[PDB]
């Protein structure tokens, strides 16, 4: 059973905000929560921010809010720090059903010196430890909402959309599923297919593992999930299991897929790309298909979507 979001308005606009805060006189939010996402044995922390915004920064899903952490810019003396991107995590309802919040799903930045191990706070990651520093009540600069790459294709409620993820790269998908799956809204019922792959570290790092396995339970028919766990996992060349891995193990049911219009979305950090466009190659040349023709027609199609950063 759907759960019920409000305002309904927030379905009337046609088209998705854009620059609504602008740098130089951002929204003052407020931080409702800080959560880590990850277990003791991840390789480091990942967290989850819950942002009042008032309905002042309304968003669509698959768009990206700007954050500017305090300071000065090291760069420029005097001037206020460049704002950090993030995907937004959270449905356009956000997590209290309310129009009123959203989240992000930030990974903390922080320096190794690769030789002695010690970590070093002061070459850390400014916004993403801010972030994950942050407690309720915490004020924040946010800018945007920005970016339409990831915006979800609704013009077909019966589509199909692949969602390939590794790390923070998940966001969007949150957002998606819970559009599709979980809230009730009325003039956008699915009733595709929409797959979710997700590479992660280990068990420990993965994020919104729950919230996934229940839509298994709930919409057996038009969900499915495979995760890849690199520092546990070994493909079956025997490198370290990656998220392109998995999209192998399902090649022919993932490529017809593509042949019949699926939408296949990217989202993470830029390398896990290299690696997914050798497997899909692979595939591809064993099954007699140029992959670079493929590609081509894909995005000459628009069901090509990638975000990675
Ligand atoms: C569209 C988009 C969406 C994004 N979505 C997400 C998301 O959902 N989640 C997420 O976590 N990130 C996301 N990012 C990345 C995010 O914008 C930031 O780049 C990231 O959080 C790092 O920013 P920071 O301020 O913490 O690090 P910065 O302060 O910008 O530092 C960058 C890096 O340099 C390192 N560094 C700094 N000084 C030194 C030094 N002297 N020597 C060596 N290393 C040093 C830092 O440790 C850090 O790793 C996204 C980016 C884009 C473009």
């Amino acid at each position: 059973s759907k759960v019920s979001v409000a305002p309904l308005h927030l379905e009337s606009a046609k088209e998705p905000p854009l620059n609504t805060y602008k740098p130089k006189e951002p929204f003052t939010a407020t931080i409702v929560s800080v959560e880590s996402l990850v277990g003791p044995k991840a390789p480091g922390e990942t967290c989850h921010i819950v942002i009042d915004h008032g309905g002042n920064v309304p968003y669509w899903e698959g768009q990206s809010y700007g954050v500017i952490p305090p300071g000065e810019n090291p760069k420029k003396p005097g001037a206020p720090q460049n704002v950090r991107l993030y995907s937004i995590a959270s449905t356009r309802y956000g997590d209290n059903f309310d129009g009123r919040t959203g989240s992000l799903c930030v990974r903390r930045a922080v320096y190794y010196d690769p030789e002695t191990g010690k970590e070093d706070p002061s070459k850390n990651g400014v916004c993403s430890n801010f972030l994950c520093n942050s407690k309720p009540g915490d004020k924040i600069q946010l800018t945007g909402p920005s970016g339409k790459i990831m915006l979800l294709p609704e013009e077909d409620p019966n589509a199909t959309h692949i969602m390939i993820a590794t790390g923070t790269g998940v966001a969007p998908f949150r957002g998606y599923l819970r559009r599709m799956f979980m809230e009730d809204v009325p003039n956008y019922r699915f009733g595709g297919l929409a797959w979710l792959f997700l590479g992660v570290a280990n068990s420990d790092s993965l994020l919104y593992d729950e919230e996934f396995t229940s839509y298994l339970k709930q919409y057996p028919d038009n969900f499915r999930y495979d995760k890849a766990l690199s520092r546990e996992q070994k493909n079956r060349s025997g490198g370290k299991m990656y998220v392109q891995d998995k999209i192998e193990e399902y090649s022919d049911e993932i490529f017809k897929l593509l042949d019949g219009g699926a939408h296949i979305y990217f989202c993470g950090l830029k390398g896990m790309m290299p690696g997914i466009q050798d497997t899909l190659k692979k595939v591809a040349e064993r099954r007699g298909e140029s992959w670079d023709q493929k590609l081509a027609q894909l995005k000459k199609n628009k069901q090509w979507h990638v975000e990675v950063y």
